[PDB]
């Protein structure tokens, strides 16, 4: 609500400066957050048991635990209670990397599968990973897309073009880059005409997998923004297709706020439920 961490500030508001307040019309309610990462823990205090596991593709088996902090942590950006953007979502842990973080291409081929097999009512995907071009790995995600689950990617933190990055340029996903509290595009973030928009990104304070919190960077802390957002969209309209809630995270973006986009739609996330052209519509 107030004391609010600045990427939460930051979505609700076209300009700076920051008002220090995070405010909210909806929160998920109804919607489920699905996190394809390293797992989630469901018992951090930020979920006040809204998290449960999907399944774990690393071990095979049904405890989607998170023994490395970077699933938890955009889970918690997503969701959580204090550092989240959507406070009462459903958050599904669908575990394909690693306690180190890594994974394999079939793994997470297998929890992308898992997703479109297994949501039920208003649902979004976060994939906050990324590697190598694969097209097999980007059909997986296409197919989960047109099943009806939108999927929030990733762009990738090598100050490069997000189309080398799979699952990052798949064209039907929402590929995010990442920004700071001063509105400059952050410096590590992947760039390009595959990038859909910005969301905050850097010095990002969320929940840990060991019970407490933690203040990381990445494209991978923009990305569950997004899919917070995406859960306040579902729950204003169950019904949103993906091509739906991509032409509204696009046409309610704050436009021409940020800088050195380097190649990138200067469009940076907003959160409320108005239209972003309102300069020159
Ligand atoms: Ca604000
Ligand atoms: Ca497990
Ligand atoms: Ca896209």
């Amino acid at each position: 609500q107030s004391n609010a961490i600045w990427g939460l500030d930051r979505i609700d508001q076209r300009n700076l400066p920051l008002d220090r307040n995070y405010n909210a019309n909806f929160d998920g309610f109804g919607v489920t957050a699905y996190v394809i990462d390293t797992g989630v823990n469901n018992n951090h205090e930020e979920f006040g048991g809204r998290s449960v596991s999907g399944y774990d593709f690393v071990d095979n088996d049904a405890d989607s635990s998170d023994c490395n902090g970077h699933g938890t942590h955009v889970a918690g950006t997503i969701g959580g209670s204090q550092y989240g953007v959507a406070k009462n979502v459903n958050i599904v842990g669908v575990r394909v990397l690693s306690c180190s973080g890594s994974g394999t291409t079939s793994g997470v081929i297998s929890g992308v599968d898992w997703v479109a097999q297994n949501a039920s009512g208003p649902s979004v995907a976060n994939m906050s990973l990324g590697g190598g071009q694969s097209t097999a790995l980007d059909s997986a995600v296409q197919g989960a897309i047109q099943s009806g689950v939108s999927f929030m990617l990733a762009a990738g933190n090598s100050n490069a073009d997000a189309c080398n990055t799979s699952p990052a340029r798949v064209p039907s996903g929402v590929t995010v880059g990442s920004t700071t509290s001063s509105d400059s595009r952050s410096s590590f973030s992947n760039w390009g005409s595959c990038v859909d928009l910005f969301a905050p990104g850097s010095q990002i304070k969320s929940a840990w997998y060991d019970g407490g919190y933690k203040t990381i960077s990445g494209t991978s802390m923009a990305t569950p923004h997004v899919a917070g957002v995406a859960a306040l969209y579902l729950q204003e309209n169950n019904g949103l297709t993906p091509l739906q809630l991509t032409g509204l995270l696009n046409s309610r973006a704050s436009e021409n706020k940020v800088s050195d986009t380097r190649g990138t739609t200067n469009k940076l996330l907003y959160s409320l439920a108005d239209s972003g052209c309102e300069p020159d519509c």
